[PDB]
C-alpha cells in the first residue's frame, strides 16, 4: 500500500431491517483505492492489484444477438435465494435493449425489457462461442408501460433494470424501473425525470421451439422516490431511484425485502457531509476536515442503497425502510444493488463508475462490495476496507475518460465491463460497453465473458480474489449466465429436478412428458402419472 489513510473502523454488527441505522462507505475507506494502486505503473497499463481486477476482455468479442439489438443490464429468472432457473428446459434471462441503429450512448432513453433463451444442462464444451441464446423479443406490447403515469405528456418512456422472480408454475415477477421523461427537443428538461419501481406479472409459455412470455399486461406501481429516506426530483433533477432486487433473509423467514439504488434525500444545493461520512480514525495524520471536504463539491455525490419491505406476499404493496448504506462525498451512484449471502454473512454488492466518485477519490469502474452479519449492518467494504471486488483494469495514474471517448494513457479494458451481476458460486456476469484505445475502440452492447471471483478468501470474509484458472485464464464463456435450479411444469404443478433427473424423467416418459409441458392436455391418469414421478425426483 502506499503511504495513506487508515480506513474507517466497521464492526459489521447486524441491527433490525427496520431500525434506523445507515452503514456508510467512508472517504477514509475509498482512500484505500488510491493506497492499493501502483504509482509507478506505466501508460495504459493496469495500476490495480489483479485479484480484485476482471481478467482482460478480448477486443473481438462476439455479439450474442447478431447484432439484432443493442443489449446491457442483464438478470437471470430467480427464486428468493437468488438461485437461477430453467423452465422445461430452456434457461431464460432478461435484458435491457434498445434498436441498433442508435448510436449506443442514446440508448438509455429508448431502452425497452427483452428477454433470450437457451436449453438447459448443456455442457460450456457444447455450447456455442457466443453463449447460444435466442433473442425472444420485447417483454411489454406498446402502451403497457406508460399506464402508471398520470402525466401522460412524456417525450421518452422507458424500461430500466430490475430482477424476475419465478415461481414453480412458471410464473414470473417481473420487478422494474419504469421511467418517465419530460425533455424539450434540446435534451433540456420540463420537469424532472419519474423513475418507478413497478412490478408486471406474466408466465413462461415453452416447447420444443423455444420460448415465449404471456401476460405482462398490467403494471403495478410500487414505490417512488419520499424525499426523507431517498431524495427526489425535487430535491436533485439528476436524482437516481432504480434497481429493484427481491429476496429473503435466512435470518427472518416469512418476510420479502428489497434493495434498490437511491440518493441520500438532500437537497442538492444545501447537502453536507459530517465526520462520520469522512470516517477518518483518530489522530490520522492524513485526515480530511468537515470544512475542507463540504467546500470542495464532494457534496454533490450522495449515492445510497435503500431498503424496502414487502407487506404482502404477492409483493404488490412495499413500505420504505431506512437506507442501509449511504456513500455520501464519496459516489453519486451505487447502483445494481444485490444481497449474496454466504458463510452466515449478508454480502451487499453494487456497481460504480469511475467518473461518478468524489472530489478527491478515485476508483475502477465495476463491483464494490461489502459484508455483515445482517441485511442491515455496520457493512464492512471489502478488501482493506477500499470496498471494490471487481474493477476493470485501470492506470489510477491517468485520467480515466470516457466510454465514448477513451484517454491516451488509459488502459484499454478500462470500460470494458459494466453492470457486474454475482451469480451462484461467484461467477459475474456483465456487458461490455468499450474495449479499445482512443485512436481505435469499439462499442459492446453485448454480454462480457462470465468470470469467477472467489468470496472469502483464506478465513478472511472481507477478502475476495479473482479466480485467474477459471475458464481460458479467467475468462469463462461469453454471456454464460448458468441456472442452478431447474422447473418442470405444465403451468399449474411445478417441481425442480437436477439436470441428470430431468434427461431421465423425458427418457422414461416419452412424448406424453412433451405434451405435458406444452400445455397440451392429457387424461387424468396420464397427469397423474407424470406428476407422481415429478414429485418422486423434486
Amino acid at each position: 500500500l502506499q503511504d495513506g489513510p487508515e480506513p474507517s473502523i466497521h464492526t459489521q454488527q447486524a441491527y433490525a431491517p427496520e431500525d434506523d441505522f445507515t452503514a456508510k462507505w467512508t472517504r477514509a475507506d475509498a482512500r484505500q483505492l488510491q493506497r492499493m494502486s501502483d504509482p509507478t505503473a506505466p501508460s495504459r497499463e493496469n495500476s490495480m492489484p489483479a485479484s480484485v481486477t476482471m481478467p482482460t476482455v478480448p477486443q473481438d468479442f462476439p455479439d450474442m444477438s447478431n447484432e439484432q439489438v443493442w443489449v446491457w443490464d442483464t438478470w437471470p429468472l430467480t427464486d428468493e435465494d437468488a438461485n437461477q432457473y430453467s423452465v422445461n428446459g430452456w434457461e431464460i434471462i432478461f435484458s435491457l435493449v434498445a434498436d441498433r441503429n442508435l448510436g449506443f450512448d442514446d440508448r438509455h432513453v429508448f431502452a425497452k425489457i427483452g428477454y433470450f433463451y437457451r436449453p438447459a444442462g448443456v455442457p460450456a464444451a457444447e455450447r456455442p462461442e457466443n453463449g447460444g441464446w435466442t433473442y425472444g423479443g420485447l417483454v411489454f406490447k406498446e402502451g403497457v408501460t406508460g399506464q402508471i403515469f398520470e402525466d401522460q405528456s412524456f417525450s421518452h418512456q422507458t424500461q430500466w433494470s430490475g430482477s424476475a422472480r419465478v415461481s414453480k408454475n412458471g410464473e414470473i415477477k417481473l420487478f422494474f424501473t419504469d421511467v418517465a421523461f419530460y425533455r424539450n427537443s434540446d435534451g433540456t428538461n420540463i420537469k424532472p425525470y419519474d423513475p418507478r419501481i413497478a412490478l408486471s406479472v406474466g408466465k413462461v409459455k415453452a416447447n420444443k421451439k423455444g420460448v415465449t412470455l404471456t401476460g405482462f399486461n398490467k403494471v403495478t406501481d410500487l414505490l417512488q422516490a419520499d424525499g426523507t429516506y431517498y431524495q427526489t426530483g425535487a430535491q436533485n433533477e439528476f436524482f437516481n431511484f432504480r434497481d429493484p432486487f427481491t429476496f429473503e433473509d435466512p435470518a427472518h423467514p416469512g418476510e420479502t425485502f428489497m434493495v434498490f439504488e437511491g440518493n441520500s434525500a438532500m437537497q442538492r444545493e444545501t447537502a453536507t457531509c459530517n465526520e462520520a461520512d469522512l470516517g477518518y480514525r483518530q489522530g490520522d495524520p492524513y485526515a480530511e476536515t468537515v470544512d475542507d471536504v463540504n467546500a470542495s463539491g464532494a457534496t454533490y455525490q450522495i449515492g445510497n442503497v435503500g431498503l424496502a419491505k414487502a407487506k404482502n406476499k404477492q409483493l404488490t404493496e412495499w413500505e420504505f425502510l431506512p437506507p442501509i448504506l449511504s456513500a455520501n462525498c464519496v459516489t453519486d451512484q451505487t447502483e445494481r444493488p444485490q444481497i449474496y449471502f454466504k458463510d452466515g454473512k449478508s454480502y451487499l454488492f453494487t456497481i460504480s463508475h469511475r467518473g461518478t466518485f468524489a472530489a478527491g477519490l478515485d476508483g475502477p469502474e465495476g463491483v464494490y462490495g461489502f459484508v455483515g452479519d445482517g441485511i442491515r449492518s455496520d457493512y464492512q467494504p471489502l478488501n482493506g476496507g477500499s470496498g471494490l471486488a471487481l474493477g476493470n483494469p485501470t492506470n489510477l495514474n491517468f485520467l480515466g475518460g470516457q466510454p465514448f471517448a477513451p484517454d491516451v494513457n488509459q488502459h484499454p479494458g478500462h470500460f470494458q465491463a459494466y453492470s457486474h451481476y454475482v451469480m451462484p458460486g461467484g461467477l459475474v456476469q456483465s456487458y461490455i460497453d468499450t474495449i479499445g484505445t482512443h485512436d481505435d475502440f469499439v462499442r459492446g452492447g453485448t454480454l462480457a465473458p462470465t468470470v469467477k471471483m472467489d468470496i472469502g478468501v483464506g478465513g478472511d470474509s472481507t477478502k475476495t480474489a479473482v479466480d485467474y484458472s477459471y475458464g481460458s485464464e479467467g475468462l469463462g464463456g461469453w454471456a454464460d449466465i448458468p441456472a442452478n435450479k431447474h422447473l418442470f411444469t405444465n403451468g399449474k404443478f411445478g417441481v425442480a429436478v437436477s439436470d441428470e433427473a430431468a434427461q431421465k424423467i423425458r427418457k422414461i416418459l416419452g412424448s406424453k412428458f412433451d405434451d405435458y409441458l406444452d400445455g397440451k392436455p392429457v387424461s387424468a391418469t396420464v397427469r397423474a402419472l407424470i406428476e407422481k414421478l415429478l414429485a418422486q425426483y423434486g
